[PDB]
């Protein structure tokens, strides 16, 4: 009936005088630019499309025109970015905008997955759906006492379309736009779908991945125990985002990551920093080195829940690139920990693998692990025991590895490699 048309007879139809005739071109325009293989979206585009299917828009007397063309159009914004500028060239935006205020739940659903795409493009694009006024229409669709009477496709586009509008830099979101969404993102971080919770934890990340002022704003909503709970689900999809919130608030004040620990997030790290996804790993490390790099109260609470073990686990035996973020975890650990807490470290066996990685490739890890090293022969001398230590080093090792590195390209590398060996070998 309309499967498998010609972009020229989609363009004959939509030219006719007839609006019965311009539905029937403009469905088959859809099912066209829905084809899982290679839509001809440049094709549509370039016959002058866009700015028909914008009208139709409009037609408020003929809704499955409106419903066809959303469609359609939704179809290239999901294109490529100059797919996307097109539409936003034709006007789309308000017209869209207008939709989703329709009494067709299924055709301002369109709308609001329309404007998903078209903010989801970039920061400008962002920025001008917020300046067209989408936010508010946006949020009085989730104006309901019990998000579950609504429809769960329809719930989960709305989720996808706030979460673009709180993503990107360069600039970041509006204030003005992300406290107006937060209390809504805050009800749906609390909805049980899992697809709700995986992108409102999106969104949630989106905004803690700044400065320590718009963390803030999202830590004094109250969402830290439940990104935290969030950590803890079986749900890969969930996890991933929860993991990344959590990573950007530690980058923030000593105060904003004791809100992390405090809501209980060391008690997943067991699981986390040996999690089978290679990406949680990595991201659960780096947390770890934020934290370590943190108060030594909170450094001992790293120390209380068991987690150098764990830390020392990681060195030992990981990806290399988690690995790394490990070595970065242990010289924050040595940098700003009491001579208990270093001492507590070589006793978990910290010293063999820190040597076994000093062979590495990376001249940022060596840096580092020298780094530590050298934080570590300052604790032994607050207590004379570094002749002990250089046995360790020795013994395993270590101090092959260190006299090699006098000889070695970078600069800093040479330099501290052979001061440690002049001041203690």
């Amino acid at each position: 009936g309309t499967v498998n048309w010609s972009v020229e007879d989609i363009v004959k139809g939509i030219n006719s005088n007839n609006l019965e005739s311009q539905l029937q071109a403009t469905q088959a325009a859809r099912k066209l630019l829905s084809r899982e293989k290679q839509p001809p979206i440049d094709n549509i585009i370039r016959a002058g499309l866009i700015p028909k299917f914008v009208s139709f828009l409009g037609k408020t007397d003929c809704s499955p025109i409106q419903f066809e063309s959303a469609w359609a159009l939704t179809n290239i914004a999901s294109g490529t970015s100059e797919q996307t500028k097109a539409v936003v060239d034709g006007g789309a935006i308000p017209a869209f905008i207008s939709l989703l205020a329709s009494p067709h739940a299924h055709i301002s659903e369109q709308a609001v997955w329309a404007l998903g795409n078209i903010a989801g493009d970039g920061s400008a694009f962002r920025d001008l759906v917020i300046k067209h006024g989408a936010i508010d229409p946006l949020l009085a669709l989730l104006a309901v006492p019990d998000l579950s009477t609504l429809a769960c496709g329809y719930l989960r586009n709305l989720t996808w379309t706030l979460s673009n509008l709180c993503r990107n830099k360069n600039p970041a979101p509006p204030l003005d736009a992300v406290e107006q969404i937060l209390p809504t993102l805050v009800r749906l971080l609390h909805h049980n779908d899992p697809e709700v919770l995986a992108d409102s934890c999106w969104a949630i990340s989106y905004l803690t991945d700044g400065p320590n002022e718009r963390i803030e704003m999202v830590v004094k909503k109250g969402v830290v125990p439940q990104l935290v709970k969030l950590l803890g689900a079986t749900e890969l999809p969930i996890v991933t985002p929860a993991l990344r919130a959590i990573g950007n608030i530690v980058t923030g004040t000593d105060e904003q990551t004791q809100k992390v620990i405090d809501a209980g997030a060391l008690a997943v790290f067991p699981s986390l920093l040996t999690n089978p996804k290679t990406n949680i790993q990595k991201e659960a490390t780096r947390t770890m080195s934020n934290i370590t790099a943190g108060r030594q109260d909170q450094i001992q609470q790293v120390v209380n829940h068991g987690l150098v073990p764990f830390l020392v686990g990681v060195l030992s035996k990981a990806d290399f690139k988690t690995q790394k973020e490990a070595a970065r975890a242990i010289t924050n650990y040595t940098s700003g920990g009491t001579v208990e807490q270093i001492v507590y470290l070589v006793h978990c066996g910290i010293i063999e693998p820190l040597m076994n990685l000093l062979s590495a490739k990376d001249t940022k890890i060596i840096q580092v692990i020298l780094d530590a090293i050298s934080n570590i022969f300052q604790a032994a001398e607050k207590l004379g025991e570094t002749e002990k230590l250089s046995i360790m080093i020795e013994e395993c090792g270590g101090l092959d590895k260190i006299e090699a590195l006098q000889r070695h390209e970078n600069e800093s590398v040479y330099k501290a490699s052979l001061n440690l060996i002049e001041k203690y070998f």
